[PDB]
């Protein structure tokens, strides 16, 4: 009720942490009927999300749910924390579904500063978020820091 | 206020997790009144609770509380998490004090799926427990899943 | 809004933990205006806050903000936690910006029972305190437990 | 040197373990040559060993490497330790390529005690670390104990 | 072979650690002949080592088995480190069984600089120590530095 | 005794692992006279090392000691371990006393492909690490891949 979107979408954007970055394979998900973290499932896989991932609040995306964002950082963040963001990339899927790739800003942890697109990542880090979503499922690819943008803003 | 005590109750309750297990001696107690989590005490033991402790939301035991379940689970899940589960049996206390046993529904881990009693699971699992509520008090023993489906019905 | 600043202030105080003991590097703090769990920064070095740490709900210091307050504990406590402490001393340093040392009420561990004044504590825990807020900024030093009472009351 | 493949081989098997269950993706090797642990590679994929995964001492398969040996249990073992366990089935793969699959014995944790063959685990187990050394290669399927034990004893 | 009891016996003591404070149920125990760690046995009841847990190298009590030191300290020791401690006291049980109480030397940490004697710790950690030793067995009591200066003495 | 300085020295280098990455502050030590590791100390300070930390096998630099190395890393690597690791700069730092910086080769984790010296990495990175090592004393500053070559040349 009280968060948005982000301070400058799309340039920036708040996201709300759902599951830690190198956790155990519990995917939690934020339930807006219950106000509450619900744990989705226990991962069929011997599988971690490969970066802290969460949701763009009062989003609203192709399929009515909310913008899901991986946020690469250099420790886990707590589910439930806002974390200031801003993307650098989206991974394209078909099962259409996207994966915006985001690093924490400058504020948050300057290591990252250097991260303007998404290509700026080693190709190793984002073949390994790919094969990730496949086999936890078709992968498109990555696009870059703009499409990124107008995905966030369509969903506004 | 926006969460009950499960879908289909009393086949499948909603467990809101306070404690998880394997975690550090910390007895975690949500606070209705100020609506929190609360540090009820460090354990003056070096135990640990042996499944994720919480429970089912607005159900009134003859305490008054709501009723206190054990998830048995593969991961820890976190405080303030709930976890769709079933229960499969009860122990039973006198200090009398009981302790619904449950696992996750299949669609959360199908890796319980052939526990439909508590004594589908190892004794020395179900030993570990009892020993654990003693110690850390006279413990009566185990009962079948229709009995922990009773209490559950009379706590509603 | 359903919690307050304590029992029995200024003798006993709630605190609101933000960052646990021994934690990663991740400085969370609560929105008030969001009211909820933001990540402030990573910090630019590679420290961990030497006690739990948070806030008293409802003071407000003379920059405005609440009185925050390290925690000392056998293990650490969650963010989003309230636990019942009781002030034993003060750190103050000039930026001037004071530090409530705490520990748990006997009621929470009976560890720190013998703990009455900061000067209780091994002056290398005391030492390790005052390094990490300067290095992480003048440090004034450690005022008694009567101190950090006045203080607590001039903020409600 | 003074360590054997076992003290009832094959029903009986020491395992020196080299990595351990729901650790982050290092694959550790015991290299022969320098008597020491090696990272052989930080996995390219954001995935995690599903059991305690090491080897025999002194087997020699095929390949002329030591038997591997996957053993679940309910909690990680050391890097280095040995553990003694007892094969309930193997893995068959191609890339021929077979990891036996073991759980502890009596003696270390009476958990187990009901699984005699791999079967009695749950098929979502199974199956999470089939895809696992796929998608970490072709996978042929389960084999039953006394598989596992021919294996063990053409290995010695 | 190359680590002796301590550098000044029985003053200071070479511990060497088989199990970590605060970590899983898993009871590491060094086996002189494989000269190896080796699980012994995953615990059966849902409780971890207090204090980290080792041995004195090359002593040899009644039993014939080194003399046992529980090591207090701020943060867990890994299996296999030696390190420098302090007597302080001894745990003595009926199963005779007894346990040395130590702190690190000044040297290793000044945090345990004004522990002298085993009472000098609050008794609610003296108490977890015990009820550890005999619910994990008739615990005798605690007795003080010199006594257990004594025990290891006669066991060199 | 069966391990060396690296396969290429120094353009690779093999590094003995003696303190992980982001633990707790406890500062391990290979004892050559013992043939273990031992606790030097527990640090003064809520600081961890930034870096997994161990030093070069049968290198010795001028005090006599082997060349010490941080090894970054995207996951922390156990103490005892051996990883094959490149130079990439040198700290420099009056007390003089140097520490190599590396990352894992391209076969161990390709993540660093693109770090071919100590420029490549965050000035934020690079900064932390003078400041542990200050912190935890004149700092010279960071010389380049070919300084730290020069100076493991030297140390064999």
């Amino acid at each position: 009720d009280n968060v948005t979107g982000g301070d400058n979408v799309p340039k920036e954007i708040n996201v709300i942490i759902e599951i830690s970055q190198n956790s155990c394979p519990v995917k939690y998900e934020f339930d807006k009927e219950k106000n509450l973290f619900c744990v989705d499932r226990f991962l069929p896989t011997s599988m971690y999300y490969p970066c802290n991932y969460g949701f763009i609040p009062h989003t609203c995306a192709g399929d009515g749910d909310p913008v899901d964002v991986l946020v690469a950082s250099r420790f886990p963040v707590m589910s439930g924390a806002v974390i200031r963001a801003r993307p650098v990339g989206v991974l394209v899927m078909h099962d259409e579904d996207v994966k915006i790739l985001a690093v924490p800003t400058h504020k948050v942890d300057q290591y990252y500063n250097n991260i303007k697109d998404y290509s700026d990542f080693p190709v190793s880090f984002l073949n390994s978020i790919s094969h990730f979503f496949t086999f936890y499922v078709s992968v498109e690819g990555w696009k870059d820091v703009t499409v990124a943008e107008k995905l966030i803003l369509s969903a506004l």
